[PDB]
């Protein structure tokens, strides 16, 4: 099957957030499932520069009143379809922000044009290649299903994935007459959102199927706490809402080969793991012993529950454990953390900033990682931890609730548990989770078993991509 992906960004060409990571990894992974994907991305200056040997394969005479060439190029396993619309994308500034740091007043027309071109490509406008379906990503591309719906030619199936529910492509209804859409399209059934225009809302309304980055997150955005005002809409289409967990690069993240850790190991052979634990303590300048070593590797914010992690350090230390923290954020949280490091000198080590190699070493040498998030559409940290044999201790929120098998009586009895989850997401819940982890740690037969199992979890992109394929094939009937 041939799929047309649609996004305003893609790794490694352009990136402002995790959006590009998924859009850049899925297509490659999907090749393993027999799915050819061509990704339509804007001809950003940085895009045309990066790529090699581009081929003009089409020209749109009128794209909301603008000329555009369509270059097709293969870039590092990525089969791309670049949209060269100098009037929209030749700006020299972020893809969305001006040289001044703010949104282009043009944004609405810039991505509407990107969606419209995609809609036409989906309509068979390109001789030689026609998609069986389209997969749009986020608000920049959510208008693709809208233009297909209102186009004369019947729509082909569309899937819209929400990565960023907080960015809804909301604009004044005063741009409506410049969108090349029928008047009735400005309605409930269409793109009107409280007398304003909302692109995301439009696509949520028109797409054949909707998705996001975890089953649990798909449940959450149906509630007011996560829907960002869109829960009413999505809820009316819940019967076509899907949640699919993100994968990771399990070739790069493989403890058996990772070059950014002290010593390599595998589920089959863990002895070597302890050498990484030593190195982690040495690096953080803390005691090096056989006691539980917890880590945190995250942005220090209320969103990530690090407010709860600060009131929970004493509980760790009090239990005989250690804690090492790598991450940056809320200066009040940094401080309270830094302060914990002095009050519990030798037992708690904090490191503020960014450090990817250390991040690989911490996954390889710490015993457990605390991820007390209140918000986590999917999450990567717990997936790396499983892979690496670091037991995740996570809040039951979004992706975290979907990817860890909690060590409850039943799971331990069938030896199916891979980690510790807690809910609700409170300090009490957190201290409880922690205590449990330490109790588990002091039962080595149980602990190592949890590790070996977590380490055999398929957290690869291919696995994730296989779930998209099933859906694709299902949408394509
Ligand atoms: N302080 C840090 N140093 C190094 N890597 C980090 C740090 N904080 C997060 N990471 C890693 O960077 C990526 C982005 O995580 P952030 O935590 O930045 O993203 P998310 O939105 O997933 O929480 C993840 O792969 C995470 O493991």
């Amino acid at each position: 099957m041939n799929v047309l992906s649609v996004s305003s960004e893609i790794y490694p060409l352009i990136k402002t957030g995790g959006l590009a990571d998924v859009v850049g990894a899925l297509p490659i992974a999907l090749e393993a499932h027999g799915v050819r994907t061509r990704t339509l991305i804007p001809g950003y200056p940085a895009v045309k520069a990066a790529v090699t040997d581009p081929v003009k394969c089409f020209e749109f005479t009128d794209l909301l009143g603008e000329k555009a060439d369509l270059l097709e190029v293969q870039h590092e396993r990525l089969d791309l379809l670049i949209l060269d619309a100098p009037a929209y994308y030749e700006r020299s500034g972020g893809p969305y922000l001006g040289q001044t740091g703010k949104d282009y007043p043009d944004n609405w027309k810039r991505f509407a044009a990107l969606s419209l071109a995609a809609a036409r490509i989906g309509a068979g406008v390109l001789p030689g290649w026609r998609p069986d379906m389209v997969h749009a990503h986020d608000w920049q591309a959510a208008m693709t299903p809208v233009y297909m719906r209102y186009a004369e030619t019947p729509e082909i199936p569309s899937l819209l994935t929400i990565h960023n529910i907080a960015f809804q492509g909301q604009f004044g209804a005063n741009i409506f007459s410049k969108l090349a859409l029928p008047a009735h399209a400005f309605g409930m059934e269409g793109i009107e959102y409280y007398n304003d225009v909302s692109f995301l809302k439009g696509g949520l309304q028109t797409a054949t199927a909707l998705s996001t980055v975890s089953p649990s997150y798909a449940e959450e955005i149906l509630t007011a706490e996560f829907g960002m005002g869109l829960e009413g809409v999505i809820g009316s289409r819940a019967h076509v809402l899907h949640g699919i967990v993100n994968g990771i690069d399990a070739d790069v993240w493989n403890p058996a080969t990772d070059h950014l850790i002290h010593d390599n190991y595998s589920a089959a052979n863990l002895k070597n793991r302890a050498l990484n634990k030593k190195a982690v303590a040495e690096h953080f300048r803390i005691d090096d012993d056989g006691s539980p070593l917890f880590c945190v590797i995250s942005r220090l914010t209320w969103q990530k529950g690090i407010d709860l992690m600060a009131e929970a350090v004493d509980e760790i230390v009090s239990l005989g454990g250690r804690l090492v923290v790598l991450g940056a954020g809320d200066v009040a949280l940094e401080g309270a953390l830094l302060a914990a490091a002095s009050r519990h000198h030798g037992r708690v080590g904090v490191a503020i900033g960014y450090n990817e190699p250390l991040s690989h070493l911490m996954q390889a040498g710490c015993d457990a990682i605390i991820i007390p998030s209140r918000f986590e559409p999917c999450g990567l940290t717990q997936l790396y931890a499983l892979r690496y044999g670091c037991i995740p201790v996570v809040a039951r929120t979004g992706g975290l609730a979907d990817t860890v098998i909690d060590a409850n009586h039943a799971a331990l009895a069938s030896k199916a548990a891979t980690g510790v989850q807690f809910s609700p997401v409170t300090l009490d819940g957190l201290k409880q989770a922690i205590r449990r982890t330490v109790r588990y740690y002091h039962d080595p037969k149980l602990w190592t078993q949890m590790q070996k199992l977590g380490m055999k979890s398929d957290v690869s992109w291919e696995k994730s991509a296989g779930l998209y394929a099933a859906l694709y094939s299902q949408l394509i009937s």
